[PDB]
């Protein structure tokens, strides 16, 4: 920036010669802005005022076209004091569109910018009268609408990426008014509910009635064109560009839930779904789950809504109408959604039309998850030792080992561009089992290149139930991206290359010998260290705590537990000091696990981590990361538990084993309110996603207490309403509103204090004493 700006004063200072260099410093002064621009980028306060103070000194004076008032906007931003100079840009704008409107020159993204900008400041204000908004929202949509593919200004691609954001920008103020207006009406109808029952009258009961009717309509047709609009705009940019897939998922998740109504605005919507097979492979994504949801209907437009999803989902169809086809298969219980089966159905026998691949795509689909499916059956049923060889006799060996067939379902690297393809058409036999409740196998599918896939086929378990994890991490992954800060500080989130095939049977996989930790502290204690604490022993005093948190009163425990503590960290402390053996590279990656760590804590915060177990918490080799399958607490599911608690689920052995002292507390505090202060921003995306999760009454094993989730599903694996679903859901939005900008106690208690607090709470005796326990255990 120094730099620049000794070049920027030279060239001031030596072009007083030719009649090009007027130019030359009026391009030199479009630099000194877009400098001023990279110091708002950077958000400082002093080199930026220095720049317009420079610009304004230089030969700003001449003022030929008067875009200050939108180059030097840091009056406002810069300057903290706000609310300054929104008359004088008005005026300024009224006055270019009065003598310039009828010259004007190819440079017409300015009137853009300036209706953006406007836009920007109403919705900040937000406290002017509706009527004025409606009017300069009016007068915008038109301007848009007649300037838009126009003109030689790149409008194609830039100025339809401005007009995607204004309209963008309309649909999210319509939307925010219509939630409003419809929270706040249920509220008003209980109300006129309570009033009214002394019994329309044209004092105040007939103008209410009319009012809710003709509001009802009027706010229908402005939801529909609302909607055609934002429907467009996901098309031209799915065209075009990303950026609108939360948008677009809010206003298909809003569709969802207002079916059956506006027949004509769906049908538009549905002959408007025209999207390029990138962008709807990230739209498949989400319509995977989105088929097997609770949409049911024949008779209604549910069918036709089916039938073009099923034409959208067309175009990329090696992997997005592959990964359809294998969630549709679910409901086959061969060796109430009836309407949704018959519709997949057809979709299926739609899609079949395509005759080079489908059809014996589906046919060997369907092979082969029958294969795994009798494969599970037939070995969970035989016992063996430790280690269990020769699955030979099962199924022809997967049927002579798979031989020559289209594979690799998966490919997580998925695109919009397919061709050349991978293959696993090789495979192995005779795999060893491993741990859990039924007998999975550590299949390595070998492809036909080298690519040895370490799968985990287990079958007779509800597996699809916490599948939505996935789609959580990749929309989590998506927000990193958007994310700035992230990329900078090297964030990354623990991914799953999983596909169940049902809710009967699935197939985990592993990335590189993730050993858990519990074995590890046995054979510790076995082998490499002693004097303090055998398993046995350990396994005496697990059960002499569950048998006095379940018989004695909670007095005399907390001194047993100092004692415990006292006694045998040293154990797990030299059991970590232990795994240093660390070379000079690792010192990088003694700060990557970490941070890792400090994500999942974070993650964990933000949407109710988990259960922490010896087979939940799983230790991987070199890939700097800890990934855990929690799948068994939500937000709520903390206070199902008998003897419920409000712990944030945090062990502080993990926490030492990582670094305890020289301030790497308070360093991840840091980051802990840096990535929190970064996510807290898109408050309206994480309602909708939250919205579009807890709408799932099948999945009852997340936000859908059923008979007290089952008696906590036999608590702890064997001793270790549609009112409801409302109250459910209104506390979980309590809760995140209690989360982001605002805490339980109404106070604003900033992310510093916030975590403060959390970690104080994670830290006392109280939550580590209270929980269970296996967790006490573990501490």
């Amino acid at each position: 920036m120094a730099l620049r700006t000794v070049i920027l004063e030279i060239l001031m200072e030596k072009e007083m010669d030719n009649s090009q260099r007027e130019c030359i410093k009026d391009i030199l002064t479009k630099h000194l802005v877009e400098l001023s621009i990279l110091a708002r980028t950077f958000k400082n306060t002093q080199l930026p005022e220095r720049a317009i103070f420079q610009i304004k000194q230089y030969n700003s004076v001449s003022c030929g076209v008067s875009e200050w008032q939108l180059e030097e906007a840091q009056v406002f931003w810069a300057k903290k004091e706000q609310s300054l100079a929104l008359s004088i840009l008005k005026q300024m704008i009224k006055k270019l569109d009065a003598s310039c409107a009828a010259n004007n020159p190819s440079l017409k993204l300015t009137y853009t910018e300036c209706l953006r900008v406007c836009g920007n400041w109403l919705a900040e204000t937000c406290l002017e009268n509706p009527a004025v908004i409606m009017q300069t929202y009016l007068e915008k949509a038109v301007e848009v609408a007649g300037n838009y593919d126009g003109e030689s200004s790149d409008e194609l691609r830039n100025g339809k990426m401005k007009a995607f954001l204004s309209l963008a920008r309309f649909s999210d103020t319509q939307y925010q008014r219509i939630e409003n207006y419809m929270k706040s009406s249920e509220f008003e109808n209980k109300q006129a509910l309570l009033k009214r029952a002394k019994e329309r009258y044209t004092v105040k009961v007939q103008r209410e009635l009319e009012l809710d009717e003709l509001a009802l309509r009027a706010l229908k047709e402005d939801r529909k064109r609302f909607l055609c609009k934002a429907v467009e705009n996901y098309i031209n940019c799915l065209l075009s560009g990303e950026e609108h897939d939360m948008w677009v998922f809010r206003l298909c998740s809003l569709w969802l839930e207002n079916s059956g109504v506006s027949e004509v605005n769906g049908m538009m919507k549905r002959d408007g779904m025209k999207i390029p097979t990138y962008k709807f492979l990230p739209l498949m994504y989400q319509l995977a789950a989105r088929m097997g949801t609770k949409m049911m209907g024949g008779l209604g437009f549910h069918e036709v809504l089916n039938n073009l999803i099923s034409r959208i989902s067309m175009d990329h169809p090696h992997h997005t109408l592959f990964i359809i086809l294998a969630l549709a298969n679910a409901n086959r219980d061969e060796f109430d959604e009836d309407r949704t089966e018959a519709a997949n159905r057809i979709i299926c026998t739609i899609r079949s039309r395509r005759p080079q691949m489908v059809r014996s795509v589906e046919a060997l689909c369907d092979a082969y998850i029958i294969l795994a499916n009798l494969d599970a059956t037939q070995w969970k049923t035989q016992r063996k030792g430790i280690n269990i060889p020769a699955d030979q006799p099962i199924t022809k060996l997967k049927n002579l080992e798979d031989v020559v067939v289209p594979t690799m379902e998966i490919k997580v690297d998925h695109t919009g561009e397919y061709g050349n393809l991978v293959t696993i058409q090789s495979f192995k036999a005779e795999f060893r089992l491993a741990g859990g409740v039924n007998l999975p196998k550590i299949i390595d599918c070998v492809g036909s290149d080298g690519k040895e896939r370490r799968q985990l086929v287990k079958g007779r378990d509800d597996l699809r139930q916490d599948a939505v994890m996935q789609q959580v991490f990749q929309m989590c992954n998506t927000l990193l991206q958007r994310n700035t800060e992230t990329r900078k500080r090297k964030l990354t989130i623990c991914t799953y290359k999983v596909v169940p095939l049902s809710q009967r049977s699935g197939v985990l996989e592993w990335c590189t010998g993730t050993v858990p930790i519990g074995e590890f502290l046995v054979n510790n204690e076995d082998g490499a260290h002693k004097r303090y604490r055998p398993n046995d022993f350990s396994a005496f005093q697990c059960q002499k705590k569950m048998m006095e948190v379940q018989k004695k009163s909670f007095e005399e425990k907390y001194e047993v537990f100092m004692d415990v503590c006292q006694n045998f960290q040293p154990v797990f402390r030299y059991f970590c000091m232990e795994k240093f053996l660390d070379p000079a590279i690792w010192f990088e990656k003694r700060l990557a696990y970490t941070r890792s760590v400090a994500t999942s804590s974070i993650v964990g915060y933000i949407l109710g981590l988990g259960d922490r177990h010896v087979q939940n918490i799983l230790i991987n080799e070199q890939s700097a990361e800890l990934v855990h399958i929690d799948l068994g607490v939500a937000f709520e599911q903390g206070k199902i538990l008998p003897t419920p608690e409000t712990v944030p689920f945090r062990l502080t052995r993990d926490i030492v084993d990582g670094m305890g002292i020289t301030g790497v507390e308070g360093v991840f505090r840091r980051c802990c309110e840096k990535t929190m202060e970064v996510m807290r921003n898109s408050q309206e995306t994480l309602l909708t996603i939250v919205e579009v999760l807890l709408y799932d009454p099948l999945f009852d094993w997340t936000m859908n207490p059923l008979k007290a989730l089952y008696l906590q599903q036999r608590p702890e694996d064997e001793t270790e309403i549609d009112q409801s679903f409302n109250k459910v859901a209104e506390r979980v939005l309590m809760r995140l509103q209690e989360k982001l900008k605002g805490v339980e106690e109404g106070t604003v208690l900033s992310v510093g204090g916030q975590v403060n607090l959390l970690i104080q709470q994670a830290i006392d005796p109280k939550n580590l004493s209270r929980l269970f326990p296996g967790w006490k255990a573990w501490v």
